[PDB]
Parts: C-alpha cells; sequence; structure tokens
C-alpha cells in the first residue's frame, strides 16, 4: 500500500552527464556514444542573448573553444554541429556507459523523471508532467541547463526533455533531444508568455483510482454520467476534455477496482462542484493531476526495470 | 526557482541490490563488499510467522538453503549470521560496485530517499521522512522487503533504513542496517500499533521559508512571538514542540530571507488558528512537513554529489 510521487531510478542517466564549457558559460551535456548534446545557447555571451544569430555565432567557434569534462577526464572535441536548438559535440571517446536509449517527443499530460544536474554532477531526481501549455513545473537553478528528462521502458532509457530556460512565472521550458522546443518558445531573451494552463483530467481520474485502490473511498457515489455531460462541467472549471481514448486508457484501473470510468467521472463532477470540504485524498487537499494511468498501474502493481 | 519533492540520485545504490531466496520466499538484499544484508524474516515459513524462534530457525539452515542472485550471476553463500533483525550472508565475491558508505541510525523528522525494489531490481525512488511515531509513509508491495533508505553526503552513501513490514493503517516499519527496529515493533505477525503521529514543526517552518524564497509571501505578518507562546499553540494542534536547537538549525534560512525564526513562528501560529482559507503555498493546500532545513538549503542553493 501507499502512494508516493515516484521517479525512475537514475543510475543509467547519471553515467551520461558531463560538463560543457564555452567561454565563461558552463552547463551540462548528455554524452551518448561519441556525441555530447547540450543547449545551443551555451555559445552566447551577454550581448548575444537579446537577439542571437546562432549560425553566425557557431561559425566563429572552433573545436577547441569547447571544454568537455566527464569527471576529471577531459574529452577532446573533434567536430561540432547544430540541430535545431541543440548543439552536437563529436568527441574522440565513446561513452563506455551508454545505455540502450531512444529519443522521444512526448505529449502534454505525460510524465517523466528529471535528473537535475550542476557542473556535470547529479543533484537530485524528481517526477513532473508536461503541462497542457508545454511548460513543466520544475526545480532548477543557475547552471542547470542541459539537465534531461527521461522514462525507462524495460531496459531502454527514453530521453524526452532537455532543460533550457525559466519563465517569469517560475516554470520551465526546454526541448526534445532533437532540439525542438515544446511550446511556442525560442531561445532568446525576449518577452515570451505561456498559454493558460489547464488541469489534466485523465490523470486526475487515474489518481482517484489509486485512492480507491489504497482504501480512500469517501468521494464515491452511486451516480453515473455521460462524456458529454461530464465535459460540459469540466470545461467550466478549466479541465481538459475527456475523449474516448482516455476512457479506454483507464480500462485496466476500472477493471481492477470494478468502478466504471463514467461512474468515477460522476464523482469527479461532484468534487468540482462542491469541493472537498476539508477532507483529503491520498494525503492531498487538492486534486492531483501529475500521475498518468500508467504511473498508477506501475506503482500499484510493482513493475521493475532491467 | 521551483520546489519539488526531490530524491537523491540512486545510481550508487542500484548496483548494490540483489535478490535473496530462501525456500519459497524471495525478497531483496543489500550487497556491500562480500556481505549481503536482508531482513531475517526471509527464513520464516507461514507457520513460523505468528511466533518465530529465529535462533532455532537459523540453526536449521545451511549455506546452500540461501539463493542469492546479482542479475544473472549467482553468488555463492559461504557463511551466515544474524545481527538483531537482519541476516548477514557472507558470499565468495566482493561487490566490485561497492560505494563509499556508512550505516547511520536516523532520528524522527529526518528525511531520506527510498529505492523501492522487487526481485533485486529497482522499481522507483522517492523521498520520505521518519515520522515522530517511527513509521514511514512509504509505497511498498509484496516482495519489497530489503529495499533500503539512504542519503548521500558528498561522495558517501549513508544507509539508514531497510524495509520489513506494513502496518494495518497502510504505513511502513523497518530497521537500521544493524538490524534494530525504529519504533516499538518486532518482526512477528502479532497485533502491533503505532503511537499517534505528530506534525514535524521545524520542517514546516523550513518549508515556509522555501515558499518565501520562491515568492509565496501572503502568509507573512508583522508580528513576532516567543518560543513559549508558540509551543503552547503548537501542542494544541499536535505539532512537535520547538526547541532552541531547531531555531539555530533554521539560522541560514532566516539569514537568507531576512525573516527571523520567531517572526515566521508568528505566521505559522496564524495559519494554525485560521487555516489557509483556500489559498495554497508552493502548490499545496496543507502544511508540508517532509522537508528538513537541510533539504530546503540543498534544493534552493544547488548542492551536488560526487
Ligand atoms: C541554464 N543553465 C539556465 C537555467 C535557468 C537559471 C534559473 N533557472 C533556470 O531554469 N537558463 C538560462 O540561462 C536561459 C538562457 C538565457 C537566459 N535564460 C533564462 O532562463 C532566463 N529567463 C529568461 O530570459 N526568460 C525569458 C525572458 S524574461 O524572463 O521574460 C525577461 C524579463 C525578458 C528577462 C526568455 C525565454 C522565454 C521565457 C522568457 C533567466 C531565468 C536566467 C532570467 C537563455 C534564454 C538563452
Ligand atoms: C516484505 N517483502 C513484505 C512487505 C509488505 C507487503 C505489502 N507491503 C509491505 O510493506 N513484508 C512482510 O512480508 C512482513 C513480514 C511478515 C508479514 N509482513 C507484513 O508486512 C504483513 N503485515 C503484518 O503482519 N503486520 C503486523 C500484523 S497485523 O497486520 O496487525 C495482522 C492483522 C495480525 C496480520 C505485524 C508487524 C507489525 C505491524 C502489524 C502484511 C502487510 C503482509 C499483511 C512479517 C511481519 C514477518
Amino acid at each position: 500500500s501507499g502512494f508516493r510521487k515516484m521517479a525512475f531510478p537514475s543510475g543509467k542517466v547519471e553515467g551520461c552527464m558531463v560538463q560543457v564549457t564555452c567561454g565563461t558559460t558552463t552547463l551540462n551535456g548528455l554524452w551518448l556514444d561519441d556525441v555530447v548534446y547540450c543547449p545551443r545557447h551555451v555559445i552566447c555571451t551577454s550581448e548575444d542573448m537579446l537577439n542571437p544569430n546562432y549560425e553566425d555565432l557557431l561559425i566563429r567557434k572552433s573545436n577547441h573553444n569547447f571544454l568537455v569534462q566527464a569527471g576529471n577526464v577531459q574529452l577532446r572535441v573533434i567536430g561540432h554541429s547544430m540541430q535545431n536548438c541543440v548543439l552536437k559535440l563529436k568527441v574522440d571517446t565513446a561513452n563506455p556507459k551508454t545505455p540502450k536509449y531512444k529519443f522521444v517527443r512526448i505529449q502534454p499530460g505525460q510524465t517523466f523523471s528529471v535528473l537535475a544536474c550542476y557542473n556535470g554532477s547529479p543533484s537530485g531526481v524528481y517526477q513532473c508532467a508536461m503541462r497542457p501549455n508545454f511548460t513543466i513545473k520544475g526545480s532548477f537553478l543557475n547552471g542547470s541547463c542541459g539537465s534531461v528528462g527521461f522514462n525507462i521502458d524495460y531496459d531502454c532509457v527514453s530521453f524526452c526533455y532537455m532543460h533550457h530556460m525559466e519563465l517569469p512565472t517560475g516554470v520551465h521550458a526546454g526541448t526534445d533531444l532533437e532540439g525542438n522546443f515544446y511550446g511556442p518558445f525560442v531561445d532568446r531573451q525576449t518577452a515570451q508568455a505561456a498559454g493558460t494552463d489547464t488541469t489534466i483530467t485523465v490523470n486526475v481520474l487515474a489518481w482517484l483510482y489509486a485512492a480507491v485502490i489504497n482504501g480512500d473511498r469517501w468521494f464515491l457515489n452511486r451516480f453515473t454520467t455521460t462524456l458529454n455531460d461530464f465535459n460540459l462541467v469540466a470545461m467550466k472549471y478549466n479541465y481538459e476534455p475527456l475523449t474516448q481514448d482516455h476512457v479506454d486508457i483507464l480500462g485496466p484501473l476500472s477493471a481492477q477496482t470494478g468502478i466504471a470510468v463514467l461512474d468515477m467521472c460522476a464523482s469527479l463532477k461532484e468534487l468540482l462542484q462542491n469541493g472537498m470540504n476539508g477532507r483529503t485524498i491520498l494525503g492531498s487537499a487538492l486534486l492531483e493531476d501529475e500521475f498518468t494511468p500508467f504511473d498508477v498501474v506501475r506503482q500499484c502493481s510493482g513493475v521493475t526495470f532491467q
């Protein structure tokens, strides 16, 4: 029993983190086979950041302008190129600790673990979700750029996020590992604003199922509803609409608890309209939307990784 | 900016986890140098658990009754002994991945990371606190016994917890790595109950400081209070008393924010007496007590590990 915000084990990613220095700027890099991936803004000086021309800035650099350290060892940079908003640094040594990996571009609502790093060294691991407005609510300080987000799928590390910047509201924005931003952001210091955020409905329902599995049942009722009546109420409270795909995804949890998805929707509708009235669910006084249906299954059925 | 429930990176512990089988029972073990540590109840059968005599049960075993697997490799058991409630299995091979480590018995209020494991393989990592009643609010399923709790201090892994059992309220109890239980529990299947839990006051104050550091200031006020008036209110709400040692521990956070400890106590007093009135702090609608002053400093100043 119990239910915690659980991250993947980070060992396989820890051995891929390196430190990258260009000029006076140091941040983190991801070392896989013989390539080091890092945010391209590492080549910017203070003057460049309002409106950098990255092609110009990169053509002015040579291999020896990039200092790459893996612990004490220096890695010799033998080539460099730019893909979208990442820099790719070819080095003379292939990382002997390269895990089996893939690069994946995730969708809003999905969750992943972040390994926060400074100067190439892991500081901590935590779980977060890609919000509907393509920001993440992370925890990052100066020097954290290049820290990555990942999931583990059997024996394979799927990298889905590399950290680039913080917005004035305190939330975070970054790219996939091919350098494409999530969201409408660009890597220059101009005023940019995130869309309004919404609550990830399918995740809230998954977490209400986790609550039932753990014996928290006070919010259940005998009612049922339709997708159409549910979505009408949901849109009024800034909740994402529920689709049939969502209902099918919640299948295994409905089966294991014997509570139909649309029955659980009727409970959520009531919680939205009346609030929780100082009761808690799974130790929370707010409805929690950063667990996916798969996160719940994994943690309530005990899935491991190789 | 930002503030998350952040665990230590788990890589150094992942390479120490093994699977231990005795009879029909399989659980996890901790492999350091040439010794495998695991809960001694792995030697019990269903008949033994109401009232096991562990000295009897162990004298009836031989080295070949214990199957220890590190991945695919089998480890040959060459000796066994019992220390308090752990079993120590001497094996023919010293773990080549043994980190620098120490064993530490922690006190209530301290936090640590748990690496939850099944069949010797890491499932997930999360942070939790030792509660004042010596339970932890974990997330564990069948097969999780032998999973460990740890902190990292520079380059050194400090192991402080090994998982043994779940209580009927859904919370968890275990031992230090020398086999001594935290709390009044024993490893037999008799009715046992935890003391009443209290809220860890010094951690709540540390988290209110994190909130100020992150720009959440609505709860501050101009008042101040004394330790004695504060503790009188605190005891009425099942909060632990605040000592001078606590006040000094909060020093670096008071300095960094310029809000005196006893000023912050006056804010907490108000929050206890009036509640939060549907406002949130750091994304929570309840007062959070599983961050220590050191956790806050580490995450708001960016400390890393080697
Ligand atoms: C990577 N090492 C570092 C990580 C941040 C430090 C604090 N927490 C973070 O996550 N990121 C950067 O250095 C990043 C690089 C420059 C400046 N960067 C910022 O994150 C900064 N924010 C920022 O400029 N944000 C935008 C502009 S703004 O804040 O509205 C302003 C008022 C015009 C300054 C620009 C990006 C989109 C959102 C708004 C800051 C946190 C250091 C101030 C670059 C963006 C290239
Ligand atoms: C380790 N692999 C495993 C982990 C638990 C499985 C589910 N989640 C857990 O953390 N632990 C055990 O197998 C442990 C070993 C036997 C039985 N154990 C239990 O955890 C069980 N609880 C239990 O017996 N608890 C106490 C008794 S009771 O529950 O009040 C009862 C009504 C008399 C059965 C005994 C210990 C102190 C607290 C109360 C259970 C979760 C499997 C039912 C031993 C305790 C030796």
